[PDB]
DNA sequence: GCTAC
DNA sequence: CGATGGGTAGC
DNA sequence: CATCG
């Protein structure tokens, strides 16, 4: 069984302090896609690049302790693409790709426009320029999985308070429509939603109030799988037994 | 303190 | 609905 | 952005 995990670790150093490293092996996952390294190549320890002997490939931001995605895999990838190819977004390290046969896996950290309206604009541009990339990847004819923090909840069932969050970044009508086009127009499969049509499956909880405690969260972490491979999905779950971040690991198992 | 999620 | 208060990571 | 008026 091919177990792929997606985890926005909100700082890989804090995550490791919280035992995320031990979880990498404990989960017996074959591939682990992390977002928000919040560190640079010099800040990363060997266990943060190649945990448990796994191969590791990372894309760090030009800013310190900010963003950053990475991909670990027990198997040696025959190819690795760092960055999307757009310096504007590559400056922040949000895209990594690794090829394993006809299988490609991407660690993706989509910009959050919650901090400021300007960051919301940067997010929208990231959507416009990234959509074509998802289209090309869909047309490659390969089995592709895009794990990561998409920072967009698609429908009401993807968050607790969908009513009061229709004007907030992450659940804007334009954003929901974008994810919707990725799924139905492009042909990508929201693995979780497909496997569990009625299970909300929150992957993130705000630090404000008692969000995590009351389970008032969003499902903004996705594994967008291509049709062929998407049909091979057997099960999935949101590991909550331990908390290493404000996000939660998204585990999906494929008969592949 | 700062930044940024 | 609109108005009100925010914990964390790492610089 | 959850929680309050
Ligand atoms: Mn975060």
């Amino acid at each position: 069984m091919l177990k792929i995990i997606s985890a926005n670790v909100n700082g890989i150093r804090s995550a490791y302090k919280k035992g995320f490293y031990e979880y990498i092996a404990a989960s017996g996952a074959d591939i682990v896609c992390v977002q928000e390294l919040k560190a640079q190549e010099a800040d990363l320890s060997a266990d943060m690049k190649n945990p448990h002997g796994m191969h590791g490939h990372w894309h760090c931001a030009e800013k310190r302790g900010y963003s950053g995605v990475a991909v670990y895999s027990k198997r040696k990838p025959d190819n690795v693409q760092i960055g999307m190819g757009i310096e504007e977004f590559d400056r922040e390290g949000r895209f990594v790709r690794c090829d394993f046969g006809r299988l490609s896996v991407i660690s993706l950290y989509l910009p959050s426009g919650s901090s400021a309206e300007e960051r919301q604009q940067v997010k929208y541009r990231f959507l416009d320029a990234f959509y074509p990339m998802l289209e090309a990847m869909k047309n490659e004819g390969r089995d592709i999985v895009v794990c990561g923090d998409w920072n967009i909840a698609h429908q009401n069932i993807d968050l607790k308070n969908w009513k009061g969050n229709q004007k907030n970044s992450g659940f804007l009508p334009e954003e929901r429509e974008w994810i919707g086009k990725v799924i139905h127009k492009l042909g990508w499969t929201d693995m979780w939603r497909t496997l569990y049509p009625d299970v909300p499956g929150y992957t993130w909880w705000s630090n404000r109030g008692q969000a995590y405690a009351k389970d008032v969260g969003w499902r903004i972490d996705y594994q967008m799988v291509t049709p062929e491979l998407a049909a091979k999905a057997v099960s999935a779950h949101v590991y909550k037994d331990e908390k290493f971040s404000d996000h939660a690991p998204l585990v999906v198992e494929y008969d592949y």
